[PDB]
């Protein structure tokens, strides 16, 4: 079947702004992930190794 709009940690949230590329190496730590803390237009993205408050777009 198809996703209620929301329920997991959101599949389509918004757009990363692109940084560096994708930071491939180990387990680095995040300020954010699902429960992004983003007060305004923000979304959780990855800026190359590491998550944090990205613009979405």
């Amino acid at each position: 079947a198809q996703e209620p709009v929301k329920g997991p940690v959101s599949t389509k949230p918004g757009s990363c702004p692109i940084i560096l590329i994708r930071c491939a190496m180990l387990n680095p730590p995040n300020r954010c992930l699902k429960d992004t803390d983003c007060p305004g237009i923000k979304k959780c993205c990855e800026g190359s190794c590491g998550m944090a408050c990205f613009v979405p777009q």
